[PDB]
């Protein structure tokens, strides 16, 4: 008899005896002895015998069960097993351990046997490329993959484990209102877009191309992460905020129970100090909700108090400094858009026949480059820019036609001072111009000013820039480049790489909760009249703008070195450790990022060789080839015609592809995600919208700039209501769940039986700890204070590998998990 132990979690953990009797049966499958068809022999249905209470090591609401299998040596060595749950309620199977040791890491929900087309099968923790699969498991290996792919049809149900693709045609809500109709993103040259997980709810009544609404947006069952602690279900918070809290906030404003607008900057600071007083029933709607209740301190009656944002923890006014404005471009929430500027004036590739003369109005002689001439600044590579002119110009006219939205396509010129810090030297606020324009508003250039109305105009100019930046950051740097771009690879991986596959094991930890947060996002974050549309500048144009940007998305340019080189902030240099020399030496995001990038590169470079000896071995891996082909031709199908896609016929290519995927999912996402509330928790520092253009002299609006600059600023940026909603969502997002799995960690120490792979993973983890010590030394280095801390005195810790739970401003999760 083979002694076995089954560890599982009853549904109520997210009694024992109910699992005994004939409730749960398992059948071992042989990996060495096959029947007359080459398929591993199957043992007899074996039921759980009893509750085991021996080894202390057994937490997380887990329970262990004893079981003995009738298995003779003549049946070979078990390498897999079937399991059938005869109970009505599903349970979470953690693992099976056979002694005499064979391990099975399952971590999967097992629903009642009648709901499955085929019996749930689980494999032992061994790792095999297709050609190494023991012959008696080959068919079982391919059948499970076929099962995971489904047939492309049907409405997906909660227990389904079917991975497939579909376009973003589920954001609009045309059946509710024509105003909620949205273009389908993906599948057209007009709107290319990464694919998302297929749900199959069917067409809406008014539009066959739009998927009907659903109360629950399906994701393959095991992608929907349960949490032992409800406070850790952060992804569900977006839904509660949109469906329950937002309406409650709106009622307080409709009933005029709180001023509609912030009237001074102190009104904004009050949010995290004394707080904001709201109607009793409004507080009562919020205080009992899981996750939402953790967002604010309350007296339980009328007060909501937000946590003090990191950016104001030392100086509440430092965000207003030109120093901090520029520093956040290299160490802020969106540190990856700035580019080197090698010619002057900056040029535009936009059609002047459509937008009017696109020549920059910025004159070189007007800039203060600390004594440098323009030619000297250009040649010494000290000139940079945050360029949103070409990106935004195509949408300015339509955004500005909206009732409470007015923006400019902005461009900010930055000069790298001799002390190594960046200083903003001009901002161009551009507007498109065409015959027949009703508006008399014109483009203009604003220069730094510390006194008088000019200083107010310059402060407002910075605000229009950050509105451009916040939109680009949330929709492109964050949503498009991490969340959306990664989902196609998650789907392809489960569809074509067996759980036995080395690359599946290498990549899957980096997909944890990605499909889940994405599905919840399609439902409440990026949907018509969703959180983003109702809080950010572009309104109903928000998501389609990210499709326009995706036209220029390049997989290989996501690699950190390539990105730095492409943006002109670094140059290739073999004589350096990372192969690139930064043009801004103390560029926190880039410098810390290169360290993390290198650690991941080493790990992948050490792992791949363990399973692929030569290039031919990669070319001959059928699953790997089918995986990559599908990821590209279907997942990111609208760009399948591009030349830059790696071919994946070499070890080099496999390493590159895995390295980039891991980078995007871990460090890239953490860097653009966990600083949201730390930096944006003060709406003045990261405005999400602008509501009017600069005022004409001789108007009351112009007089206001002179007499009440704070009010002029507040009337221009995001209004108080959407601010409250936006602060709440980014507070939720910036929080690390206590059950997060960070880079250098895995959810199970037995994910593979291969000791060599396990040793390499341990080295990767040690290297990350080593890197963290180095980053701590950088933050403590006084010579780097200007860019790593700034006048806000906020140490750049976003790329520190580790973190405790909470809103910590540090820690790199393995995946896009929130
Ligand atoms: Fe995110």
């Amino acid at each position: 008899k083979i002694k076995g132990t089954v560890v599982l979690m009853p549904k109520n953990e997210l009694n024992l005896n109910a699992f005994l009797g004939r409730s749960v049966s398992l059948q071992l499958i042989s990996a060495t002895k096959a029947d007359a068809h080459g398929k591993g022999k199957v043992g007899k249905d074996t039921f759980l015998e009893g509750i085991n209470t021996s080894l202390p090591t057994l937490g997380a609401g887990e329970s262990a069960f004893n079981i003995h299998f009738e298995w003779d040596g003549s049946m070979g060595i078990p390498g897999a097993f079937y399991i059938k749950n005869y109970m009505q309620v599903e349970f979470f199977l953690k693992s099976l351990t056979l002694e005499a040791t064979i391990r099975f890491v399952c971590n999967s929900w097992v629903y009642n046997t009648k709901l499955y087309k085929s019996v749930r099968i689980f494999f032992a923790n061994h790792t095999y490329v297709p050609s190494e699969t023991p012959a008696p498991l080959v068919s079982y290996r391919e059948e499970e993959l076929k099962s995971l792919r489904g047939n492309g049809t049907g409405e997906r149900k909660e227990y389904d484990r079917i991975y497939d693709y579909d376009v973003y045609n589920d954001l609009g809500n045309p059946d509710k209102s024509e105003k909620l109709a949205r273009p389908v993103l993906g599948g057209s040259s007009t709107f290319p877009y990464p694919r998302r997980g297929r749900t199959g709810r069917g067409p809406t009544v008014t539009d066959p191309n739009t998927e009907k609404q659903g109360e629950v947006f399906y994701v393959p069952r095991d992608e929907n992460l349960g949490h032992l602690k409800s406070k850790d279900a952060l992804e569900i918070g977006t839904k509660s905020l949109s469906q329950i809290v937002q309406p409650a906030f709106e009622s307080a404003f409709d009933l005029k129970s709180t001023p509609i607008e912030f009237h001074s900057f102190q009104d904004v600071h009050d949010l995290y100090e004394g707080g904001i007083k709201l109607p009793r029933d409004v507080i009562s709607t919020i205080i009992p909700l899981p996750v939402i209740k953790e967002l604010y301190r309350t007296d339980g009656q009328h007060i909501l108090k937000f946590p003090q944002p990191h950016v104001v923890q030392v100086s509440q006014s430092a965000w207003m400094t030109d120093e901090e404005f520029a520093r956040e471009m290299i160490a802020g929430v969106n540190p990856c858009v700035i580019r080197g500027l090698e010619e002057f004036p900056p040029k535009s590739n936009l059609d002047p026949a459509i937008y009017g003369d696109q020549s920059s109005k910025i004159t070189a002689d007007s800039l203060d480059l600390d004594g440098y001439t323009m030619d000297e600044a250009l040649g010494s590579r000290r000139l940079f820019m945050l360029d949103y002119h070409d990106i935004f110009m195509p949408y300015v006219r339509q955004i500005n036609q909206l009732n409470s939205a007015k923006t400019y396509a902005t461009r900010t010129i930055l000069f790298l001072r001799e002390d190594g810090t960046l200083k903003p030297v001009a901002i161009e606020l551009s507007l498109p111009h065409s015959a027949g324009d009703l508006s008399a508003a014109v483009s203009q250039v604003v220069l730094p000013a510390k006194e008088g109305v000019e200083s107010t105009i310059w402060l407002l100019a910075k605000a229009y820039v950050i509105v451009n930046d916040s939109c680009y950051h949330q929709l492109m740097s964050h949503w498009l480049n991490t969340h959306a771009a990664m989902e196609p690879f998650v789907i392809a991986t489960h569809r074509h790489l067996s759980v036995l596959h080395p690359i599946y094991k290498l990549l899957t930890p980096h997909y944890r909760n990605n499909m889940n947060i994405n599905a919840l996002a399609r439902q409440s974050l990026i949907n018509a009249n969703g959180i983003i549309e109702t809080t950010f500048l572009p309104s109903k144009y928000s998501v389609e703008m990210s499709s326009a940007v995706y036209k220029n998305w390049v997989f290989t340019d996501q690699a950190l070195p390539a990105d730095l080189i492409k943006r002109g902030v670094a140059i290739k240099d073999p004589s350096t450790p990372h192969g690139v020399r930064l043009l801004i030496e103390d560029y926190p995001y880039a410098a810390d990022g290169l360290e993390i990038w290198a650690a991941i590169k080493t790990w992948v470079q050490e792992y791949v060789p363990l399973y692929y000896a030569r290039d031919d071995d990669v070319k001959n891996d059928s699953e790997l080839q089918h995986w990559w082909k599908e990821a590209v031709e279907k997942g990111h199908g609208d760009l399948k015609d591009k030349p830059w896609w790696p071919k994946l016929q070499t070890l080099e290519d496999l390493v590159e592809v895995c390295l980039i995927i891991i980078w995007i999912a871990s460090a890239l996402h953490a860097a653009v995600h966990f600083g949201q509330y730390p930096y944006g928790g003060l709406i003045m520092n990261r405005p999400t919208a602008s509501r009017r253009l600069l005022p004409e002299k001789g108007t009351p609006e112009y007089e206001e700039m002179i007499n009440n600059h704070e009010k002029a600023y507040l009337r221009t940026i995001t209004s108080k209501l959407p601010t409250l909603i936006s602060l709440s969502v980014i507070e939720i997002l910036s929080t690390h769940a206590s059950d997060e799995v960070y880079l250098g960690q895995r959810d199970n120490p037995h994910w593979t039986s291969d000791s060599k792979a396990l040793q390499a993973f341990q080295k990767f983890g040690n290297k990350l700890k080593e890197i963290e010590e180095k980053l701590v030394r950088r933050n403590n280095d006084p010579s780097l204070q200007g860019n790593r801390l700034g006048p806000v005195q906020l140490p750049y810790t976003l790329l520190y590998p580790s973190s405790e739970e909470g809103l910590t401003f540090r820690g790199i999760p393995n995946s896009i998990s929130i």
